[PDB]
RNA sequence: UCUUGGAUUUAUUGAAGACUAACUACUGCGAAAGCAUUUGCCAAGGACGUUUUCAUUAAUCAAGAACGAAAGUUAGGGGAU
RNA sequence: CUCGUAGCGGUUCUGACGUGCAAAUCGAUCGUCGAAUUUGGGUAUAGGGGCGAAAGACUAAUCGAACCAUCUAGUAGCUG
RNA sequence: UCACCUUGACCUAUUCUCAAACUUUAAAUAUGUAAGAAGUCCUUGUUACUUAAUUGAACGUGGACAUUUGAAUGAAGAGC
RNA sequence: UCUUGGUGGUAGUAGCAAAUAUUCAAAUGAGAACUUUGAAGACUGAAGUGGGGAAAGGUUCCACGUCAACAGCAGUUGGACGUGGGUUAGUCGAUCCUAAGAGAUGGGGAAGCUCCGUUUCAAAGGCCUGAUUUUAUGCAGGCCACCAUCGAAAGGGAAUCCGGUUAAGAUUCCGGAACCUGGAUAUGGAUUCUUCACGGUAACGUAACUGAAUGUGGAGACGUCGGCGCGAGCCCUGGGAGGAGUUAUCUUUUCUUCUUAACAGCUUAUCACCCCGGAAUUGGUUUAUCCGGAGAUGGGGUCUUAUGGCUGGAAGAGGCCAGCACCUUUGCUGGCUCCGGUGCGCUUGUGACGGCCCGUGAAAAUCCACAGGAAGGAAUAGUUUUCAUGCCAGGUCGUACUGAUAACCGCAGCAGGUCUCCAAGGUGAACAGCCUCUAGUUGAUAGAAUAAUGUAGAUAAGGGAAGUCGGCAAAAUAGAUCCGUAACUUCGGGAUAAGGAUUGGCUCUAAGGGUCGGGUACGAUCAACUUAGAACUGGUACGGACAAGGGGAAUCUGACUGUCUAAUUAAAACAUAGCAUUGCGAUGGUCAGAAAGUGAUGUUGACGCAAUGUGAUUUCUGCCCAGUGCUCUGAAUGUCAAAGUGAAGAAAUUCAACCAAGCGCGGGUAAACGGCGGGAGUAACUAUGACUCUCUUAAGGUAGCCAAAUGCCUCGUCAUCUAAUUAGUGACGCGCAUGAAUGGAUUAACGAGAUUCCCACUGUCCCUAUCUACUAUCUAGCGAAACCACAGCCAAGGGAACGGGCUUGGCAGAAUCAGCGGGGAAAGAAGACCCUGUUGAGCUUGACUCUAGUUUGACAUUGUGAAGAGACAUAGUUUCUUUACUUAUUCAAUGAAGCGGAGCUGGAAUUCAUUUUCCACGUUCUAGCAUUCAAGGUCCCAUUCGGGGCUGAUCCGGGUUGAAGACAUUGUCAGGUGGGGAGUUUGGCUGGGGCGGCACAUCUGUUAAACGAUAACGCAGAUGUCCUAAGGGGGGCUCAUGGAGAACAGAAAUCUCCAGUAGAACAAAAGGGUAAAAGCCCCCUUGAUUUUGAUUUUCAGUGUGAAUACAAACCAUGAAAGUGUGGCCUAUCGAUCCUUUAGUCCCUCGGAAUUUGAGGCUAGAGGUGCCAGAAAAGUUACCACAGGGAUAACUGGCUUGUGGCAGUCAAGCGUUCAUAGCGACAUUGCUUUUUGAUUCUUCGAUGUCGGCUCUUCCUAUCAUACCGAAGCAGAAUUCGGUAAGCGUUGGAUUGUUCACCCACUAAUAGGGAACGUGAGCUGGGUUUAGACCGUCGUGAGACAGGUUAGUUUUACCCUACUGAUGAAUGUUACCGCAAUAGUAAUUGAACUUAGUACGAGAGGAACAGUUCAUUCGGAUAAUUGGUUUUUGCGGCUGUCUGAUCAGG
């Protein structure tokens, strides 16, 4: 008869993002006349590390078209982008790694990252370390493009949506083992309070639907409907098949 | 088992990975295991030719090493048959 | 990582004490001691709620549901 | 044996022993009613009941009988 | 156990015992253990008992006066009491900045208190003018796109130091010496006829050396560890100038002073950089291997000023002395204050590096610089001066003190807790322990004595775990050097494995450094502590105190480090990395919120986030989709709500069709929940059973493992371990009930985890003794509490069954002291177990009823066109179908910046004399720059040295832009889902409750004892039906059965007679009843009918059911008398409310009617079986409350099935012979220690088993003493008597009592004492809360199943006991007596008797006598051992007193 840990996370008290040391919001450059009819030239000045993020951040500096001043955008760095590199964003831009072009104006099989789901929302797809997006199709009348997402799914996005050529840098990170609870401690120190995890079967029945009994056992089926609510969605939510993938 | 929710067939267009028929032989190369679509680059190899050059530098070899079908092992990728 | 101080804990004596020095101490013996360490201040989360490396533990000596006031002189086939 | 010492039960007359859910009989104790005036007797009045029929039935008028008026003991007042 | 207040006994009692410790004298005083001073002894021992601070306190600080209360003794003292004094800032903080966050406004939500949000969807605004005469500087240009405010006395930050001063303030006052900010402002210097400096190749330099808007850059501004370098301070030390100490002797000796601030000038640097040069024969170089043609080495330079040196500050101050004054105002005078060395030292700061990260380690205020060139400006210095000097001001608040064994919190002057800075010498590795210096304290009620029992510390002969549940506690080990070091292993470890030597002192030896140097075959000089070796030496001591690992072989278990039940559970539980599963591509997953123009994840984006499971590595994860969950573009007349449609009706209404989700159907999923079998026969053994035959499966437990922490039986069986093992280990396995991510098996290392063994070791024990300190005791002072009906000597009896009192006995003499744990079923706590309650709570679910949320349908928002297998058959915008518009709505973005359309060219437009037609719009080697309405061009001005347009830069539409679109979304309603959340329910009787049953509503016979009534979970049975006849009537007939007779035919077919009192039948149990019937056969029928009363039984003379007699009818029936109101009689059944039906066509619908419709009256039905009648699933070991001995266990008491022990009788056994010794079939008793029955007492609690310890009692006698009997020759036995005097063991396993074995013994008898004995212990067993396993349940949970951990309180009161005093007897003293009470010894062996008696032999005694021993007891200390504060003597370490001696 007590609210469970998965419910308490939505109140957002001790379960927020530890966001002091982060370098900003890693977004694309705001879609304007420079990036819609020609291009604009940037410059990388730093490849910095983002706290809580496994991918480096490239600080790319552009000139403001309308006022004499410099605008520093923060990109997710692509593997191969270096400091001192000129970076081109726009429609008429050239395909190099780190250039920002619409999905329509890049050919089939192009490998892109920081890809907008809608034109101008400043980067939503292929942002974690190592991941990328492959363009697998085009429908030039009623401009759309078919992609493969990092999950393996197929998405249809506007051809006016943008992307950055290359993979997101920092790949192969999760292939290293953490080896100890300490290295898990400092990974989640700079993300959010989701660590450690107590098993619900290791509890009292007031705390979890899995807890209690004279032996640690689940009692009911762990697969719960999508048509259930909070407090019952403690287990496998809306599972199609369970266990190993052996047919 | 699939099938009137149109299977099987047929046509158009795509993807994926694998494979490289026919030509293909009492034919070739490779130390052996093995090796076939093209073009490019890389270093190599046999045989021939030689009025070149060195002039026994060689033969086989314990111990020791390189390579070693396929299945298998570990971890990524890929999963068309 | 280890031996071991400061520190931080609390194994055993089932030691002392048990109208105590103390509503949890004292002593010896112990765990650990460069990190998932220890800690001050600021700050956030509030009661059927929080918080929980999970013991129904902790949330002002109060916790299988805090504390305060009211409804309330709640009701009692039960005891005085 | 192919009417026989070595037949079983059955029938008839005997015999020993018994019965809470057997009995011809049958106590003790306990128990119902009666021992009168709201009585008995005579005459005959009523009725739609009853009879073949004032016959019966029931309730009566009038008349006969007075405390040994219908066993014993008691009664402390009786009844409501 | 009332309330409030007061008061006692206990009681002058318990006690005032941690933190080494006090002592002498004087002073003050009424009074001194405690005050003050001196002396002495000591301690904290620099991670302090020392100097400061943060929080908190608040005056506690300081002085004077004072001692009533407070300082648990005292008090002249005080943190007390009374009166006062005291806190000084431009520089230290606050103030300011932002952090995590908090929070207004605009705006949205909410009935509202108010909520969200912090830049949002807002018309959110101040900044300078170049510089002043029409300026209160605007009535002007020009610029800026953010958007409150709060948030740190530890973060960021402008600037102050030294000396002195107070009773108490100080980085604040005073004296001296600075600095910063803000403002104003003059002079000098600088620069200027080249108008905004010069020098250097350069790095850069300087005293200056204009610089607007705008932009850019830097600082503020950052982790941790390691080593190295450098600095400061400290420590160590040499020479000298003073002062003090010791001085028998020694000591050029021991201690001590010898200082230099902020600020300023000049110099000072690793790193970095510049020039020259051009490198392999590669060089440079760090402790640490980096660097160099992208230019090393080298030679010259440049810069940062951490930091150091010099000088100013500043010797005038501070220190140390000396001399002279000597109520001198109170000083005056004078000298010295100097020069070094050393370093793996300590603390700290810094610099250059290196290591680490799936961790890469704040922000803002603020300040500066540069880019740019706006504007302004030149005479002998026009401007401008970030150069020097000069002037003024710096507010408000805080400041004292403590910061804790007395200033804070803990009730308080509480051994507790509470953040931080500084940190001397020695020993030593050390911030350890031990001793000392500076500083500080010497506070804690005392004195005397040295009983017991304690607490704390010790030691112990011989043995060495025999102790105990268990090695608990203790001992042992310990530092360092050298040697040596296994199994196993994840190859990193194990590991300090195990083991084994050495260690002092003194005198030496040998290595190991720095600075100094060459010709266009060389040693002066200084300094450090490591290491190795040698000799000599000694009561063979030496890590001499201190400090400091015990180790080994196994098993279980968790990989490890880590975490938790504060205050009983530290673990095997939790976590963990690793592994795996699941969901989600943002209009999203998971979750918030009452809503929201609302939130978390999210400053996010599948290498992510969320939800779970398992838990490192090795090696594996078998079989199951039937169940239930989950899931599926799956089947579409099975079910399908609301809305909508249609039919009938006057209509309310009734019906029908259509019918979304969801359910049902089909499938997939087990690292989802979960599951993983019998009977029988078979191999040339007897059973065993590869294979085989069936029953049911979805699958029938695979790989593995095991009496395992999982196995009841079980202490399984074997082996091993031991003398002996219910332990352990290894095997085996039909395994009650093992098993694969509810993970199976194994696994190095780790572990305050659990278990067994071994070595060492020891007082754990045999078996106890001694010592010290503190208590206790006694004294002065001070002085509680628990508890208390009244109390306090027993035996027996009875009694609510264990009496202090009552009864009958025993007896009994003041007042007491120390102990003590028998008793007071002592106290502590209105039992926490069990029961009762129509008492609650928590958690679970296939209980009931809801509910948020979610899903599905409908209507509104919701408009505009189409095509329309979209109306019913010249027939119509809505209709069981799709896509077209944008303006509602929705999403998103931006400083709403470039949208839409139209306009120049050139063509593979082969211009088709037409853009039917389309395409490109100033930027891509490179880490530069991009700003001033834009220069140019053009035209105008009224031209003023400047100003304005246009074009540069196409025109038009004012639609910011992109999606999405009348669908989501939203409002309302309807169906589903919905233990996530809520509330409620879970009967009773009961030889306690649970379970079973119904004795819960009934019937017959018995119980039941001759009217009636009468209990038990008494007994034997039956009831919830059956019947249109098995009801009613009439007539006829006799039934069960037996005997004899009939072909098949018998023992049983039909037929016939005789006998048949019922021995048959009557629906169903049993009892009763019945023979021209009540039965059997036949005929007719519905009385099993209507209406109202009366009555009987159960009984309240209520109801219900059943029944009896009538009466009014109407029928049946029979010839009729009659009979029939269901069954031959005794059982077979049901209220109010609601619904329904029959009847009358009756009453009413209240303004009056008609018609439906509704309501009403009388009689039935539908039902409550718990049967006088609620609508209801579990568990609780987390439980709780009101009670209850109305109630379970332990004890006592009764009873005595059972257990044991006896007896009578004697068929028989005992070679004959009942009774030497036995004894059947019977029979009569005893015990309460075994086990069973009462719930008698106890629930405002009698502390629950075993053990240990210790006492007493019984006798039903094992031994010992003395005897009797024998089938007693002897020896040894057996049976029996008197007898409880005296003994009655040590161990392995087990928590066990019991058991069992080993072994000794004279013997290892049995019992009682609240199953003797917990204020005597222990806590192993059992009995809370943690945890794991097995079985069972969907689960919560359960198990008189296993395993691990889990606080044991109080005596000082009375009595009892043990010891100790004592009034009274004329006083006093010595010597005695003995009533009464207690009593104590015990047992064995050997020699001799004696190889004798006896015996055929084998064997083989006893009495007397001597000598020893066992167990016990009482002493005693010559000896032997133990003990040591004799601190007696000696030795040793470390430190301290200068050394020595002598000591602490
Ligand atoms: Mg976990
Ligand atoms: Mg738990
Ligand atoms: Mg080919
Ligand atoms: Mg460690
Ligand atoms: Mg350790
Ligand atoms: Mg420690
Ligand atoms: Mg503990
Ligand atoms: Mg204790
Ligand atoms: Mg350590
Ligand atoms: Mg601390
Ligand atoms: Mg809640
Ligand atoms: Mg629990
Ligand atoms: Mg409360
Ligand atoms: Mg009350
Ligand atoms: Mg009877
Ligand atoms: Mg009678
Ligand atoms: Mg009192
Ligand atoms: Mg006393
Ligand atoms: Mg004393
Ligand atoms: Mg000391
Ligand atoms: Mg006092
Ligand atoms: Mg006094
Ligand atoms: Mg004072
Ligand atoms: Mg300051
Ligand atoms: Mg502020
Ligand atoms: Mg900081
Ligand atoms: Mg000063
Ligand atoms: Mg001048
Ligand atoms: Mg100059
Ligand atoms: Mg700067
Ligand atoms: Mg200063
Ligand atoms: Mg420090
Ligand atoms: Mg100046
Ligand atoms: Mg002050
Ligand atoms: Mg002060
Ligand atoms: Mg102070
Ligand atoms: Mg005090
Ligand atoms: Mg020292
Ligand atoms: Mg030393
Ligand atoms: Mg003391
Ligand atoms: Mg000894
Ligand atoms: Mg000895
Ligand atoms: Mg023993
Ligand atoms: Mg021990
Ligand atoms: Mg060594
Ligand atoms: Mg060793
Ligand atoms: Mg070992
Ligand atoms: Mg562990
Ligand atoms: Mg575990
Ligand atoms: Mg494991
Ligand atoms: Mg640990
Ligand atoms: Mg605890
Ligand atoms: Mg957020
Ligand atoms: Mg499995
Ligand atoms: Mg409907
Ligand atoms: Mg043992
Ligand atoms: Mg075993
Ligand atoms: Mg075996
Ligand atoms: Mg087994
Ligand atoms: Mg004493
Ligand atoms: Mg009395
Ligand atoms: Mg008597
Ligand atoms: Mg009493
Ligand atoms: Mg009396
Ligand atoms: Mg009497
Ligand atoms: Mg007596
Ligand atoms: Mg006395
Ligand atoms: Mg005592
Ligand atoms: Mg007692
Ligand atoms: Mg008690
Ligand atoms: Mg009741
Ligand atoms: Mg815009
Ligand atoms: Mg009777
Ligand atoms: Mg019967
Ligand atoms: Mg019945
Ligand atoms: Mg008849
Ligand atoms: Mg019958
Ligand atoms: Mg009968
Ligand atoms: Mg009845
Ligand atoms: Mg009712
Ligand atoms: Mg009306
Ligand atoms: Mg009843
Ligand atoms: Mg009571
Ligand atoms: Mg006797
Ligand atoms: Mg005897
Ligand atoms: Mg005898
Ligand atoms: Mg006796
Ligand atoms: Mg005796
Ligand atoms: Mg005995
Ligand atoms: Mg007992
Ligand atoms: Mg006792
Ligand atoms: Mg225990
Ligand atoms: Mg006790
Ligand atoms: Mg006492
Ligand atoms: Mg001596």
């Amino acid at each position: 008869g007590r609210v469970i840990r998965n419910q308490r996370k939505g109140a957002g008290s001790i379960f927020t993002s530890h966001t002091r040391l982060r370098q900003g919001a890693a977004k694309l450059r705001t879609l304007d006349y420079a990036e819609r009819h020609g291009y604009i030239r940037g410059i990388v000045k730093q490849i910095v590390h983002d706290s809580g993020r496994g991918a480096p951040l490239a600080k790319v500096v552009f000139r403001d078209p309308y006022k004499y001043r410099l605008r520093e955008e923060i990109f997710i760095a692509n593997e191969g982008v270096h400091t001192g590199q000129f970076i081109y964003a726009g429609k008429k831009a050239s395909l190099n790694v780190g250039n920002v072009l619409p999905l329509g104006s890049v050919p089939e099989g192009t490998i892109v990252s920081n890809v907008e789901e809608k034109p101008g929302d400043r980067g939503a797809l292929a942002r974690a370390s190592g991941n990328y997006v492959i363009i697998i199709g085009h429908n030039p009348d009623e401009n759309k493009t078919r992609v493969r997402l990092p999950s393996g799914a197929k998405k249809v996005i506007s051809s006016d949506a943008r992307g950055v050529i290359g993979v997101i840098a920092g790949g192969g990170r999760v292939d290293k083992p953490l080896l100890k609870a300490g290295r898990a401690f400092h990974k989640y120190r700079l993300k959010r309070n989701s660590w450690p995890k107590t098993r619900g079967v290791a509890m009292n029945p007031v705390d979890h639907p899995h807890g209690g009994g004279n032996h640690q056992h689940i009692g009911k089926a762990s697969t719960i409907s999508r048509g259930a609510v909070s407090g019952q969605k403690a287990g496998l939510i809306a599972a199609r098949r369970t266990g190993l993938l052996r047919g």
